[PDB]
């Protein structure tokens, strides 16, 4: 499935100095999100900092959501992940996408302006309606 | 996609003192899960505790799963996340939903009865059948 | 949805000494991935190690991805999770699946050859095309 998603550029560097998120290849699942910062931010081991992206999206379709994930190299090699682990973006959220960057490792890390700091996937989601029962059907 | 899901209330406070999970808005991707506790649990930095929800679900449809995620504010601001990071709920699981709460930060945290401690999304899943090959087709 | 996925066995122990990933039940969302190692690896608290699986997959379909997640018991009980938290596998990735194993807890852990160290789910993904707008439609 392909989907057009409205995006608002909140910082005029986004799409210029800080490239807009793109899929690296036709078979890529995620887009990389970049740090929209004026200056580098040093992130000490154990600390968390909130990094703006300079953009907002409006998924709009309640059958879709986005999930923000760490980048594999940053996470594995540098211990730079998300403070909320996975960031869930609701279809009706229209605010700036913000990235909770957490240093889970032992080495201080410099977050540079424009650095790819997270990735984002769009996944279908199902809205559950709970049906209260006394007993389930037989299943395991 | 909308789906009705059977749920069993295991603790009679759930749906009363501890509200049943709901979608906050029509465009929300996730439902918040609450701590079904008799008394507050203090969670020291670095520690993990298993928190009951007082409910069980039976997704039943093998094309669907649920994923439990940290809440964004708890994770980012308080360092309160999941000890298994993401909790995968199988379609044929009928046990109580349990939340592994892990304090990944530096500040002790009081988990209160009724506190929203995680969120849960329902996502379609695909069951893979592996086809063993010597070589892949050309792709990157 | 069911999907056949091409897999290449890179280490001849995979499918023999190290069982190929399987769904435990018909309603299971994920498959367990095993450590393809010659000898046990001791993982001290706070440390990360890259563990091979001895296999490669080629999802091929750009409407599908895989996500690697911690196992619930390892994560909750032993503090053994993923260093990148969640591992996203692109449809056009044809390399060996590698698992970033991170000890987020306080107890040293022995990763044994053949140990189930992660699980993997296949989820539909949507490739977003951004549509730049000045203002969103009314939504929350
Ligand atoms: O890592 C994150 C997680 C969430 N959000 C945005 C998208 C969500 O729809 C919105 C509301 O989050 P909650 O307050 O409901 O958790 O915050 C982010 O920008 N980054
Ligand atoms: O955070 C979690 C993760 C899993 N489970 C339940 C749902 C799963 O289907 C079931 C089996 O998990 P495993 O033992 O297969 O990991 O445990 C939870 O209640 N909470
Ligand atoms: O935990 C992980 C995460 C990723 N990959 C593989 C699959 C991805 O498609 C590929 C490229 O990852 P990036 O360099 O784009 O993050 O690495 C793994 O083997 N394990």
């Amino acid at each position: 499935m392909m989907k057009k998603i409205d995006v608002k550029i909140l910082d005029p560097r986004v799409g210029k100095e800080f490239p807009l998120p793109t899929y690296a290849t036709s078979g890529s699942a995620g887009l990389d999100l970049r740090a929209c910062l004026n200056d580098a931010v040093e992130l000490a081991p154990g600390d968390t900092t909130l990094v703006p992206t300079g953009l907002a999206i409006h998924i709009a379709d309640p059958s879709l959501a986005a999930m923000m994930l760490p980048r594999s190299g940053l996470g594995h090699k540098h211990g730079i992940v998300l403070g909320n682990l996975v960031g869930l973006i609701d279809s009706d959220y229209q605010g700036q996408l913000m990235i909770s960057v957490w240093n889970r490792g032992q080495d201080s890390f410099t977050i540079q302006p424009g650095e790819r700091i997270a990735q984002m996937i769009f996944v279908p989601v199902v809205q559950a309606e709970f049906n209260l029962v006394e007993d389930f059907d037989a299943t395991r």
